[PDB]
């Protein structure tokens, strides 16, 4: 667990939630032996993929965190298409896991309930970190040694 | 089908259903003379393509197993989108069959019914493996030999 | 149109319906004086693109045939997306017409009706092959000759 | 402004009368811009456009894709539109050439006829896509290397 | 961000709204030390991506601006899908931020309200440029220096 | 061998010698019952690969013909290297036999002798076309047929 | 050790008797390793090898390229060797498959005959390249994903 | 040849000889109806390919001009190697003719004799432009038109 | 360099000399905190590059070791050219250092003298590994951290 | 001149000379307005390309400096092939000038005479910096603005 190189890129739109997701990703990392993951912040979720690409050049895994919440127009749908499309492509070009902990909810109560705050049902920041670390460890054993 | 190299990557969300899909894939595999395919477990369906890309380096077919079930948010559609996008890409980049045996249902009852348990109407795990072995055999013939 | 090298790949799901699409593709091919076209069967529509990729290496045109009918879950939508992204990409990678003769219907009744039986209103199987051939001829002309 | 740009136009043939009317719009815009002999290729359906457009983009500064997809009783409209879309988008970026999407996607015949620039049409989408191709080809020429 | 090299590409459909979004982009650029960003016009949203690609070859970031408003037909969906797939591909291919300020609304009232016209609630032009620049700045810090 | 689509590209430097290589290529093509092959002239051997690239898009085989004779400077060596790297690469990119019928001689006398005139000991022009054709036939067989 | 590896061998035909002797070496090594039916294709000259090898590498774990290039009076030896070399090297790395270079490049016929594993030959380069292909195919299988 | 877009990139080492090569290219250009080709000067032959790659984005042909002359070290061969390698690559990646008009001599007298000055035996500058225009015309014809 | 992930690939031709170079690589690795580098053998130099490529997928650097000694024929030139082009391509494709410790000598005395056998003047195995590691370390510092 | 982003990678083999080349590159840079170019050291010249590749991701130009001197074996030739081949490829993948100031001499007096020391005939470190800066400035004017 301890020897993996991990990066976390978190957007800042709905900053409060963003910070709650990043809290659960860090804590997961630190309990697995990783106290100094590369952490980067971006403004919005659309900026995540290009930053994830840069990070995957020299980390074993990248955790993509953020919060998108449906407004009054279709813009929500296109923002979510673009992030889904970018992350999948970056993982496969780089042959590196890019864990998707980007929340996509209709409401703010949904996001708060998915973010690992004191009374949340679940913590997606923490789940996405477990996923990336576990997957990087699986790739390690599949690949060439020794 | 004795001499095809088969790999099965199954995710672990709704882990009771995933084990049943894997069970049917493993039986189909063993029935066509493959007693020990390469089997890999990942956490979540989203992780399937990058592990499947690696497995395709060393195998003639890959079977992607898992279960995504719809909740209260739009997340179900972006998860399903990433899986669909990623596997098709991997199949064409590697010119290797990747069978989609990832169930995408609305309810848990629908998934239970397509995982090949005692009272289930079908087994997609089994169908996914059938399709992957069949295609690998076809390509073998289509491609260069004596 | 006698000069063109034509492959047909037909999936087998709803095999009565796949079988009329294919009868109609071969009628059209024979009526344009074709050298016995290369025909490959596959299990499901999701299998078609990797086999089309193989076939496109050695032919001027590939007709993709099969049938997808909608059920009780979202699966239909992902199956159709996969086929669509796959064919479009295979055709551009190989710069080869990949005709889409893949029905995507709500009901069995609608599919039977577009499959060119005596009482059917349309025949997608035959339409796809005319399309294939015309596009191959056009590209012959557009490309380098004396 | 566009006397030197090499334009190609590819038009599908489903709904013949409307494709003719899109192509007339395209050739008029071209003519008015100094271009009398654009390369023009016909294909049978709109799904065939992208692979013909890709070929046209090797010898041309801009490609105009014309056609008409009209929704039926099945979901099949949605997949055709998806293929066309994804393809022309790949083709333009692979080749670093404008590929103007002049392919109508309507719910009914009435709607298509209204966007093909017939005498009483509200608009002419074939015209629009040519202007768009030609103006993007010119933009890119100034942007690109000259001395 | 005075040493950042910025380009801005604005489509022209709905001229008043674009001029406004372009004006917001440009006021944000000047307010962060950038007097002469490269500014290019195209007619429609869909032309943005190929122009963006030429601009990503010697700028640190590109802002996409334009307006898509829904009508009576399906065409809106395909315009937005095109723009989204295009700009997502352009950014990762060139490893350069393309900030998306393409408005995608159901109504004109909605679009005018997001354009930073005098009575508007927000300006997505202004917002897109803040994103471009922060991201450029982050990449700079992340990349090779010494 | 009647089925194969053959292009010949011959450079024009030492045109008497290029002209016998080409007469010998066409004799061989006609003696295998060929549909009038596509013939293109180019000015010099360095021109051949880009034109071969174009020709390989629409043919099963390309014969490259021309003559390079050594002079007083190192130029000869670079001209021959260029042609070599170009042809080998064009053939692999297009997976198409690109026969090398390009003489590379110290003197004019040696070239005339390998160019298949009555008193010549060899004919490289004719050798290259047999090679072209045989390789195209072999690949037809190796690839996907019924 | 190599019962499960799928081996292809491509051999050029210039200097027929020596190519036969290289191919005999290859098929013996294969047989002794559990492999009785390697895919074997003949091509006319060594410059044809790379494009045939590339095709063989889509359906096979290893390719053995056999042949014989013998220096003449002109510089033309040097370019043939260069093409063969560059090609088999590209083909192996593009396809992530071993392509064993069993192509002799000699100054005289005497030298080639000495490296084709005839009864009095000093060595058999056809044998060597098969062992090399098969041992690299096996290496890469352990290195690659298994469970 | 009126409507071919021509570019000439000349290096500046042995600048008297380079200007003479350029002079012959410019006259050939002007003779076939091209009065203002794109002309670019670089310092050294090694710089030619990356500028030529850029010029190929916007032109149908490119002419590479320059003069490398052998000194006391092996550097002459690696300079010549890089030029040869780089230009061939650029020509095939861009599917655009790049005429090699870079003289590679042993002495300054040999270069003076191939640069098309009053008493020179030939003009390579002129030949390089001839070859590039001729090839661009050929490809135009080979490629798609009415 | 304790956190560097190293692989070493040593060919086997001239077994005593390779064992020696491999021993030098391995003593340098241990002397810089690396107890278990991944060590793989291949038969000949030419097999190095495809193995190197598999190893570059999860190591920070790869050391190539082997011995090529010149004989009576041209073959030596083509073995060295192969190895050089292969390893150069493998490093840039994978953006990973491949340190070249493939000895290329005219005589056996020469090779034994560069192998760090007991009486040797140098050890190019030892040297190649110092290069691998410094370069890994430099890239680490140059790449994304925070 | 002042706005270009410049990197210099210098190997350390023949350290004295290496340092004399780097002195002339820095000084050239500082007189052009560039006081803080990114400077990286590598052990040998073979390590230069992979470091040059990393640097070209975010600089307008890279200057490659070093010294190779022929010894007793052909190793010199292969070291020089690999550097020539790597640098040309890195410049073209990145569309960035990579100035070659890697000296290749038969002797040490030749190197000292090419390195810009008090009594040298020439300074190649300084020439290669002028070349890269001048070329980057030329690309700036060819490319997109304003
Ligand atoms: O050609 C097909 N038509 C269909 O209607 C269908 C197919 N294939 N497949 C699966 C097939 O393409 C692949 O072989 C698998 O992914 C394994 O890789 C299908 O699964 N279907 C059924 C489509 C919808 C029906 O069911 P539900 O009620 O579960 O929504
Ligand atoms: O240009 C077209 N417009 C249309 O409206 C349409 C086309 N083409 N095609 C087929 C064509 O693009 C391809 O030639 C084939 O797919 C073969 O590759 C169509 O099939 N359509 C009809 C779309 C909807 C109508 O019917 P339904 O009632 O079954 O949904
Ligand atoms: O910037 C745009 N905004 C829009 O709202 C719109 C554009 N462009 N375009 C077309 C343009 O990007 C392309 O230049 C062409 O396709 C040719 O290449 C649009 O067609 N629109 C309108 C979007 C839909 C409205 O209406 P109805 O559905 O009623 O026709
Ligand atoms: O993380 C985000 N969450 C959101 O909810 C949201 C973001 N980002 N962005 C934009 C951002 O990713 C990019 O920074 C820009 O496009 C510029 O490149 C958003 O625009 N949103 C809002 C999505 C929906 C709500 O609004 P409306 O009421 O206008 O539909
Ligand atoms: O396998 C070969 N061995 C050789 O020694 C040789 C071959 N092929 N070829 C040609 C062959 O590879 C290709 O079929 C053609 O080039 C067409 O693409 C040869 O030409 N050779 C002879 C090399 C040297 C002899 O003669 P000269 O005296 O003219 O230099
Ligand atoms: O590591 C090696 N060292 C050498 O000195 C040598 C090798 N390999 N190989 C072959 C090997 O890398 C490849 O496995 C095969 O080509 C098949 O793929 C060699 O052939 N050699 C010998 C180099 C030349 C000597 O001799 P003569 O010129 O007298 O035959
Ligand atoms: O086919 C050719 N044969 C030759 O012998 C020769 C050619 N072409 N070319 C040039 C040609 O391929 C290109 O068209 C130019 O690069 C322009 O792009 C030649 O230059 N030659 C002459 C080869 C050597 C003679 O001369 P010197 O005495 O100068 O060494
Ligand atoms: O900059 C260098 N100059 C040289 O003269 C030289 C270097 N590097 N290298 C090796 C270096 O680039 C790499 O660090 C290693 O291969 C490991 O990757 C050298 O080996 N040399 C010496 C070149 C020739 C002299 O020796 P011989 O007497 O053994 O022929
Ligand atoms: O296999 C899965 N099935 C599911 O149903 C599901 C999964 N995975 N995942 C996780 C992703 O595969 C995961 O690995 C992350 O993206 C981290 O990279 C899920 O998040 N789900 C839930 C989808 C639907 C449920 O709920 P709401 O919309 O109510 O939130
Ligand atoms: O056009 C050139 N002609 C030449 O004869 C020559 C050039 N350029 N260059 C420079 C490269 O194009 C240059 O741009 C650098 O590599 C920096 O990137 C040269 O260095 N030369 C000289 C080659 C031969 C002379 O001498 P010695 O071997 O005696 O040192
Ligand atoms: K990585
Ligand atoms: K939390
Ligand atoms: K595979
Ligand atoms: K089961
Ligand atoms: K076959
Ligand atoms: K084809
Ligand atoms: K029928
Ligand atoms: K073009
Ligand atoms: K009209
Ligand atoms: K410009
Ligand atoms: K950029
Ligand atoms: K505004
Ligand atoms: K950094
Ligand atoms: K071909
Ligand atoms: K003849
Ligand atoms: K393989
Ligand atoms: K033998
Ligand atoms: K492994
Ligand atoms: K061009
Ligand atoms: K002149
Ligand atoms: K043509
Ligand atoms: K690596
Ligand atoms: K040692
Ligand atoms: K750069
Ligand atoms: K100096």
């Amino acid at each position: 667990a301890s020897g993996v190189r991990l990066a976390i890129v978190a957007s800042s739109w709905h900053g409060k939630i963003c910070d709650a997701l990043l809290d659960g990703a860090r804590k997961v990392a630190a309990g697995c032996g990783l106290d100094d993951p590369t952490v980067v912040r971006v403004l919005g979720a659309i900026e995540i993929p290009v930053v994830a690409q840069e990070l995957a050049r020299n980390h074993d895994a990248v955790v993509a965190l953020g919060v998108v919440i449906r407004g009054q127009t279709p813009h929500f749908d296109y923002v979510c298409d673009a992030v889904t499309q970018g992350l999948t492509r970056v993982s496969l070009d780089s042959s590196t896991p890019i864990a998707n902990g980007v929340l996509t909810t209709n409401t703010e109560e949904q996001a708060l309930d998915r973010a690992g705050l004191p009374t949340s049902a679940e913590d997606k920041g923490a789940q996405a970190t477990v996923a990336a670390l576990a997957t990087a460890l699986t790739l390690r054993e599949l690949r060439a040694h020794s």
